[PDB]
């Protein structure tokens, strides 16, 4: 048993506006104390203060956990549940805590120990009834408000802290969730030993009556501390009392707002309770243990990279394309050397357009998830990206593998085994090298609207130069083909089915430079399969620079 | 000054569930009565019966606004707050109330009567150091949440009402301004003689002592009405005292939610105060008022339609698009016959694909507003459905305007006044005829990401069918051309650019075939003219028929 006593002596806060000024006292083990003051009190930033999420030369005040500065073997005892709830929406409420558990708790144990541990904080927050349902966000519909409030609560009771800190988790609950919820907080306070800080909003009428201690903030001047039971017989000494029946919560905001008034209790504390205030103050464990992270954050995200890769308006799109490019070119002929050159064209525009496309969303809309558990321990964005990488490495290649399956042998491409699997292993290749363009795009600017634009403009500017609309290019514009991804996988296509045109020449007899020009062109084969996997790491080693720069 | 008494007798309203059963009472003119309960108790749906908006077979029970049945002339003197302002965001708060003026209010008065009657609602509800601050939702920044509360007070006060019904007006405020929502509330039911009806979800400590008589409903069954100062000594008598210092009005939600005993005060009140509360009980008429509603209804949607069309990310779209285009085909020679055709078939893609995608999102994202404004009066569907039409006729055509005027003189094509404006009527007439695919796609399908994959696979079943892609259609597809849009522009803008092929091929010599079949078509300059205006028409007929099968 590791209790922890905190007391922090007169911390100031100024930022560039004075949020905090004074404000000092003690928190003891086994005491359930909440922190109220109004809206803009600096009620938020003294708990980032008091959890050590902040420190630098903006903060002023002695923050000691039991008896000693705070160092860093203290926050490993220390939790800090924030106020907005970041989960993942197709994970089961076990599946999303024991992902948790084997990612945070240390390697020394087994995956029975770290199995056990995620099953003891379900039944020890009373989330056992619903084990099973899905968490959701408002689309994939889960779990209650109340009960997502307990999933994040259960992130941080993984690692058995001393000193919980809650920035307001009652906040969007009921009257009935809402006090479920700090009958839990005052259950693993009472009988657990442990020291747990929140600061509630409004509290009701009994939700009050279970707060051990009380500290009220005014705008950052600490008006009262002690227990929760003598706050109003403190008041009526002063000389403030209700003159109708309030909740004592509310009447309590209402000193601290100037609807009572500030001043004269900024004093009346100052001499009286501040006072006394201060009497009682390798290389198989270097590597394995990425290569553990990389699997179960590999297998944690399947789902995730699942229904953003298998949406079923996603295989409607691939599926409408394939009967329409099946049927407009059904049963083709080779010697019509025109239009089997717009059919590999368009295969080189529809997928380059799509997969580069929906890779851009990809990294903003995890850079909150990742931020919170980056800065937690438990990874070290090389994982992280390493399994973005190989995730969607095995999801995108089903779309574009059932495409070409349908659309070779009704089409009448180049017949046998060998034509087939060169030119799937091109296209293939190509969703690829042009994904990770909406991987580097979409790292680089974390803006999921402002990055569909960019890579809009450049899939436009790579289809222009890729080598079937305009044959005659000005001269100042003929380097532009060599930087396009589409170039390359379409001078690959028409080297498949065409070869080095000798027997399109010889049943042609046009050997009329039409079939001279666009089918032999003028990058060889390896060239053009050696820049397409210089653009297959090269963007995806672009995509982890710009990840590195945001600091998240 | 006309007042409403206001008696509902015995109201029940199942639903296939009993929500309400037995609501019996009465509201007198010059009072405030606040409705309180659990989540869940029968609030709402006991709002909506007495404002009118639920009558039929499910309902039962004898509503009497003034000792008489609920007829129309009343509900113009019956107002209605719903719980979620629906305004549009780009307007400012004396811009939102003035157009509201002229189509609420009735064409008798002069608009500078209907305009003094839009700046007294502003002065009333204290909404005057705001009049020039932008609405805004989340994203266009402007009015705090307690004064978009009281712009949608405003829409309803305009009709100087005499009953006005609030559904959670204080829901997601603070506490200092729903304490003052309540204190203005308050004061236009005791200064102006109405009568408020209001429902608060949690009222603090001194909001419940601002209420004249309160009305308690335990899950739909009535446990207390009367005065609000008279509530707990009503309680103490059939013994149910607070154990503790509780707000008044938690302690009344305790006893409807089973906390501290539900049927024991329903017999209680059943008995006691249930008994006695029976005891008090044209061709310039018909069009004029059209084209002035349509004249009202442009120019509001003036700055909503000049955001979603002047977006900063789609000017850079075309500006991009102009650039790239002028780039690759710079200084063209329009003997390359096969080059010039593949310029002008960008163009019927680009301005086939982008017009018909951004106008999918038209009529889904006005659906809420739409309903419940058309259900207020205020206008008829079908001069909301001709202000959208002539709305985005005349935005959407100063973008397309700007592409052609910039890339036809760099590009080289035709040389002359009569060939450019030509060029550029095809241009804006296909314009047109294919943002009618996107409205009519968008409301016969009032979801945006279902509907943008329907418009995707349709345009892309155009551009392949469209006439360059492929020659040798097989015989079971060449029909698929003549319902293509993209068809007939690219038909259009190589008979303006080259003609009947005579110029072309005496400077080819070619008179091989290649410009025979390209340049010539089958379609006339005539019957593409006029099923490209068969498409503008016809795409928005079936664009209002989509309208009236919602309902909404
Ligand atoms: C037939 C020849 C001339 C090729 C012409 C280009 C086509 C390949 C274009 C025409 C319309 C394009 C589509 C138009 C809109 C979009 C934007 C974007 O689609 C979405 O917004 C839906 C994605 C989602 O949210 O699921 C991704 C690419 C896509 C489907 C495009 C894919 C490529 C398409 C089919
Ligand atoms: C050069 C030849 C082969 C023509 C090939 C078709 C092009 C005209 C395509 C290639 C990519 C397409 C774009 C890809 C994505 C979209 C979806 C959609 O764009 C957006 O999602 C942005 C709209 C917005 O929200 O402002 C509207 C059409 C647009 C820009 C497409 C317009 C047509 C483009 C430029």
């Amino acid at each position: 048993c590791f209790p922890i006593t905190l007391k922090f002596v007169d911390v100031c806060y100024r930022v560039k506006r004075t949020i905090l000024s004074g404000v000092t006292g003690m928190i003891s083990p086994g005491e359930f104390m909440a922190v109220l003051g109004p809206s803009g009190s600096g009620k938020s930033t003294l708990l980032n203060a008091v959890a050590g999420r902040l420190h630098g030369s903006n903060l002023t005040g002695k923050i000691l956990i039991n008896d000693g500065k705070i160092t860093k073997q203290t926050l490993k005892r220390t939790g800090f549940v924030a106020q907005d709830d970041l989960l993942y929406p197709h994970l089961t409420v076990r599946e999303t805590l024991v992902f948790v558990a084997l990612l945070r708790l240390p390697r020394s144990l087994t995956r029975d120990v770290k199995l056990r541990a995620a099953e003891s904080v379900i039944s020890e927050l009373g989330l056992t009834k619903c084990e099973n349902t899905v968490v959701g966000n408002t689309f994939i519909r889960g779990i209650s408000g109340g009960e997502r409030k307990r999933v994040s609560i259960a992130h941080e009771l993984l690692i058995n802290p001393s000193l919980l800190v809650l920035d307001e988790p009652t906040s969007g609950l009921d009257a009935t969730a809402a006090l479920r919820l700090v009958q839990t907080l005052a259950g693993l306070a009472h009988g657990k030993g442990k020291t747990v800080v929140t600061s509630i909003h409004q509290p009701s009428s009994r939700v009050f009556q279970m707060f051990d201690t009380v500290l009220l903030l005014s705008e950052g001047k600490c008006l009262f501390v002690g227990k929760g039971r003598d706050a109003m017989a403190y008041f009526e000494s002063v000389g403030f009392s209700p003159a109708f029946p309030m909740n004592p919560a509310d009447f309590l905001l209402d000193l601290a707002n100037g609807v009572c008034v500030r001043q004269t209790l900024v004093t009346a504390y100052d001499t009286l309770l501040a006072p006394q205030v201060k009497t009682c103050i390798g290389i198989t464990t270097c590597i394995a243990t990425w290569f553990s992270q990389l699997c179960i954050l590999l297998h944690r995200l399947l789902k995730e990279r699942r229904h953003e890769s298998f949406d079923l308006l996603r295989i409607f799109q691939v599926v409408a394309a394939s009967i329409l490019c099946g049927l407009m070119w059904w049963h083709s002929d080779y010697r019509d050397v025109h239009d089997r050159l717009g059919l590999l064209f368009f295969i080189s525009i529809f997928w380059g357009v799509l997969p580069s496309f929906n890779a851009v969303f990809t990294f903003p809309q995890e850079r909150a998830i990742f931020t919170r558990e980056r800065a937690s321990g438990m990874y070290t964005l090389s994982s992280y990206f390493m399994a973005h990488v190989l995730g969607s490495l095995s999801m995108e290649l089903v779309l574009p593998a059932s495409f070409l399956t349908f659309t070779y042998w009704m089409v009448y491409l180049r017949p046998g085994i060998v034509p087939f699997l060169l030119t799937l292993s091109v296209l293939l290749l190509y969703v690829l090298a042009s994904q990770g363009l909406g991987l580097a795009l979409g790292a680089a600017i974390m803006d999921a609207k402002k990055a569909s634009t960019i890579v809009t403009v450049t899939m436009l500017a790579f289809v222009l130069t890729g080598g079937y609309y305009v044959n005659k290019v000005p001269s100042g514009m003929v380097w532009m083909k060599y930087v396009s991804t589409t170039f390359y996988c379409y001078r690959l296509l028409v080297a498949i089915q065409y070869g080095s045109g000798e027997e399109i020449l010889r049943m042609l007899g046009c050997d009329c430079r039409f079939v001279e020009e666009e089918v032999i062109g003028d990058v060889g084969m390896w060239t053009s399969v050696g820049v397409l996997f210089l653009m297959f790491f090269g963007y995806r080693v672009l995509a982890y620079l710009a990840l590195r720069r945001i600091k998240h």
